[PDB]
């Protein structure tokens, strides 16, 4: 079958788990994220196919086995939280990582500005588009609480990994 390996990324408590398991089993995690990272799969519909995504969720410096479990990503969200801005700053550090492991300038990646059901944001969606256009790459904004957007943040990753 149609199997799509995504790679969830980002700083500390951004909501990098919360997402995964959010997609995974339409629960959002409250007091027990998993903190040791896994890899989780499910079977989808994306836009009219029937596909299997495999999530490698990651710890929020630089392995060797890091970079192993990180090059078997066809593509990759880079999450910030929107009312972090540190978290922000740091998506450059992410992104460089990614560029290196994977050999490529062009990989198929998505920004995700998380935890937009918390209207009290440090980080305005017009700074984030900024960022992302500059990087070429798609900006959505979700909520792992809420479940907003997080659906559409991984097809999304899907559909740039059909194009590249
Ligand atoms: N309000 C709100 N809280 C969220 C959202 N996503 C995650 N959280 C909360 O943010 C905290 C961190 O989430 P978590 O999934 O553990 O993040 P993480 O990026 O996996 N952390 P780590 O780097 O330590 O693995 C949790 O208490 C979680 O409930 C969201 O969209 N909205
Ligand atoms: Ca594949
Ligand atoms: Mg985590």
């Amino acid at each position: 079958m149609t199997e799509y390996k995504l790679v969830v990324v980002g700083a500390g408590d951004v909501g990098k788990s919360a997402l995964t398991i959010q997609l995974i089993q339409n629960h959002f995690v409250d007091e027990y994220d998993p903190t040791i990272e896994d890899s989780y799969r499910k079977q989808v519909v994306i836009d009219g196919e029937t596909c299997l995504l495999d999530i490698l969720d990651t710890a929020g410096e630089y392995s060797a086995m890091r970079d192993q479990y990180m090059r078997t990503g066809e593509g990759f969200l880079c999450v910030f939280a929107i009312n972090n801005t540190k978290s922000f700053e740091d998506i450059h550090q992410y992104r460089e990582q990614i560029k290196r492991v994977k050999d490529s300038d062009d990989v198929p990646m998505v920004l995700v500005g998380n935890k937009c059901d918390l209207a009290a944001r440090t980080v305005e969606s017009r700074q984030a588009q900024d960022l992302a256009r500059s990087y070429g790459i798609p900006y959505i904004e979700t909520s792992a609480k809420t479940r907003q957007g997080v659906e559409d943040a991984f097809y999304t990753l899907v559909r740039e990994i059909r194009q590249h």
